[PDB]
């Protein structure tokens, strides 16, 4: 379950200064539980 945060500091610092990526967030989504398995 802490990897969960470990994928939100990852996109925290990306998404706070990059003005392109609202759309890829939900493809995100899919390959964060991906990670918890394993």
């Amino acid at each position: 379950d802490w990897l969960k945060a470990r994928v939100e500091q990852e996109l925290q610092a990306l998404e706070a200064r990059g003005t392109d990526s609202n759309a890829e967030l939900r493809a995100m989504e899919a390959k964060l539980k991906a990670e918890i398995q394993k």
